[PDB]
């Protein structure tokens, strides 16, 4: 009996990617899932995690290869690795040099995602949806109050936004620019910011409860699908604004202990097929690291500049930076100052 232990995001997968492989490999595949970095990170740190393959963000990765997590993956059992993106590789290899441990999955932004009805009709018809103006001006946002906004409870992210915006660097070393200038807009945007969520908001958007979110690209495309599959007359749209915004990159990556290594291996040369990758594409939304998938994609995502961007929406993307802890400290505690205003 072969078996493979899979740890994946929720909503990250085709509903018959894992049955589509058992029946092609004979292998059973045991599939389980997280909602975030926080619970996958504290079962890596307590090491023994039973399971064969995990999906880490790229960020993430970064900072537990020093630890010895993960072991390195032998590209003489991908054949198919040749498929990916070389630029995207070379994105992912500022977290993972050489590509060594690491093989990226999915992609996406963390961008403003909205009730285009109810934004035009509190904002008007020019409303500046692609703007971070639309949700750190404060008169913008005192006046989408009413109509509800929601933003990630994810300081990383929420900080490195913010600091772009100002003309700071995204990626500030300084403790001082967390402290000061983001948390003196933070501070002045909170009054209308109804809650600090990193997954409400995606069934609030598709049932318009909240009209503006910041959000995970593909989850915010998610609620807009289903927005449309409910008929409820609700239209969510995603942007990511001209200014830039953070862009991220989940990876698969194979624990130091796994023991179905083959099965495992079996596991991302499948996901490296590119029929294999585009399917879950079109189911979550999330644009695929496979440069032979894209044009299996459907069109309707493939096309879509807010799940594959083109060349000048790409160029103002910026990725995350690995902080001194002296950093983490620091935006944890101006976290917990901005949440309780
Ligand atoms: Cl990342």
């Amino acid at each position: 009996q072969k078996t493979l232990h899979i740890y994946n995001w929720t909503d990250y997968i085709a509903p018959d990617t894992v049955a589509n492989f058992e029946k092609e490999t004979g292998i059973k595949v045991v599939y389980d899932v997280f909602d975030s970095n926080e619970v996958l990170e504290g079962k890596l740190m307590a090491g023994s995690t039973g399971f064969d393959l995990v999906v880490p963000s790229a960020y993430l990765l970064e900072r537990q290869l020093t630890a010895g997590v993960f072991q390195p993956l032998d590209k003489s059992k991908l054949p198919e690795w040749k498929n990916l993106d070389p630029e995207l590789l070379k994105l992912v290899a500022k977290h993972d040099p050489d590509n060594k441990f690491a093989m990226p999955y999915m992609w996406a932004t963390t961008g403003i995602g909205y009730n285009v009805d109810k934004v035009k009709a509190v904002l008007g018809e020019n409303a500046p949806v692609d703007s971070w103006d639309l949700i750190l001006k404060p008169e913008n946002l005192e006046k989408l109050k009413s109509c509800g906004v929601s933003f990630l409870d994810d300081p990383e992210e929420v900080f490195a936004t913010v600091l772009n915006y100002l003309g700071k660097d995204p990626n500030s070393t300084k403790a001082d620019d967390y402290t000061g200038p983001a948390t003196d807009l933070l501070l002045k945007l909170r009054p209308n910011i109804r809650y600090f969520h990193s997954s409400q908001y995606i069934n609030d958007l598709a049932n318009g409860d909240i009209c503006v979110a910041i959000g995970w690209a593909g989850s915010v495309w998610q609620a807009s699908n289903r927005a449309k599959e409910a008929k409820n007359g609700v239209n969510v749209s995603f942007s990511i604004p001209k200014e830039g915004a953070m862009a991220w990159f989940d990876v698969f990556a194979m624990p130091a202990d796994a023991k179905n290594k083959d099965e495992a291996y079996q596991f991302l040369n499948y996901l490296l097929r590119p029929d294999v990758v585009a399917h879950i594409s079109d189911h979550v939304f999330y644009a695929n690291a496979n440069k032979a998938a894209t044009p299996l994609v459907s069109a309707e995502v493939r096309e879509n500049p807010g799940i594959y961007p083109p060349a000048d929406v790409r160029a103002k993307l910026f990725t995350q930076k690995v902080q001194d802890p002296k950093i983490d400290r620091v935006r944890t505690r101006a976290w917990t100052k901005v949440k309780s205003g």
